């Protein structure tokens, strides 16, 4: 069976862990200690086809490193997080992609745009800026809240499904 | 000196003849007719060096077309020209990229982002949309008016900064 190593990468304190976590374990993480950054596994089918998931957690410090781009160098697929209530972490977000780019020198790598916590009743980046965004990247976009886990899987599922399109 | 051949590609009505012919005789034109699709000469310096520049002035139907990716095969760098007052010249700029992309085999090729009709307040489409699509394709963004002639002679030496920088 195939195998796929995804990474999912964003601001600080946008959701990455909460999303992975809930994934994996099926519970919301609330205070999950910002420096740990590990692989979780999990074994998925999607489209009726079974996958085995190797989910990097990233967790590094604002800085080069020759690691993470070893982590993009192994990553096939990345989900693009950032939180609906952070402009900031919308913005960088084009900055991490860039990152991917010019470690895999490619810009076709597969990749998912994630605006995470729409259970927030307040937002201060728009859908519609996302929507655009992704579409201007030719990516898919997909809402999420891990806090209530909608969109969780089918954020990881999209991602896969981007792997699955780009390796044919 | 160098000779480059530039392409102004662009929904019907955006202004692509009214640009190109500013820039080349130096007058506004008010109905030129839509069909006429010709190249032009133009001798210039920027940036203290001299340039040869021959600008083709497209104007085919919508539709595909082996011709139109002939003149993408040889051009060498293009104006991506829509109307602020036309959303939907705007929309299909991404789907004329993509053009570009698909005969030139996903190359990097220099592009320049224009936003005509700056003259005029019937504005539909944003500055900070356009300003951000810009961004998301790694390219320069430029507001012109034909018109008043406002950012005519910047659109096009732009474009060749670019094609200098992607020649090197
Ligand atoms: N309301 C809401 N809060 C969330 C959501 N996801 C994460 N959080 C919160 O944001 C904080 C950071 O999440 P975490 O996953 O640790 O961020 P990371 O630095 O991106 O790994 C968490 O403690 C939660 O308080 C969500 O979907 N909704
Ligand atoms: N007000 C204004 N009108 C313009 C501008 N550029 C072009 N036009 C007008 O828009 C119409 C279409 O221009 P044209 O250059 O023929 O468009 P093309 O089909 O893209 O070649 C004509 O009536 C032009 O005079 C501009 O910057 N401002
Ligand atoms: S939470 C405490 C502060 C630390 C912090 O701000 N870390 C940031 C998080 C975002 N970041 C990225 O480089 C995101 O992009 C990544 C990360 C990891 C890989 Cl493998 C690929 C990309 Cl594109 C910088 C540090
Ligand atoms: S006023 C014109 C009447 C008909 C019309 O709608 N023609 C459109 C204009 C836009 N178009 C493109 O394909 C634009 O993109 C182009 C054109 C030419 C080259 Cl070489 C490259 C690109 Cl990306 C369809 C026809
Ligand atoms: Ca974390
Ligand atoms: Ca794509
Ligand atoms: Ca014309
Ligand atoms: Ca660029």
């Amino acid at each position: 069976m195939t195998e796929y190593k995804l990474v999912v990468v964003g601001a600080c304190g946008v959701g990455k862990s909460a999303l992975t976590i809930q994934l994996i374990q099926n519970h919301f993480v609330d205070e999950y200690d910002p420096t740990i950054e590990d692989s979780y596994r999990k074994q998925v089918v999607i489209d009726g086809e079974t996958s085995l998931l190797d989910i990097l957690d990233t967790a590094g410090q604002e800085e080069y490193s020759a690691m993470r781009d070893q982590y993009m160098r192994t990553g096939e697929g990345f989900l693009l997080v950032f939180a609906i209530n952070n402009t900031k972490s919308f913005e960088d977000i084009h900055h991490y992609r860039e990152q991917i780019k010019r470690v895999k020198d490619s810009e076709d790598v597969p990749m998912v745009l994630v605006g995470n916590k729409s259970d927030l009743p307040s937002r201060t980046v728009d859908t519609k800026q996302a929507q655009d965004l992704a579409r201007s990247y030719g990516i898919p976009f997909i809402e999420t809240s891990a806090k209530t886990r909608q969109g969780v899987d089918d954020a990881f599922y999209t991602l896969v499904r981007e792997i699955r399109k780009h390796k044919e």
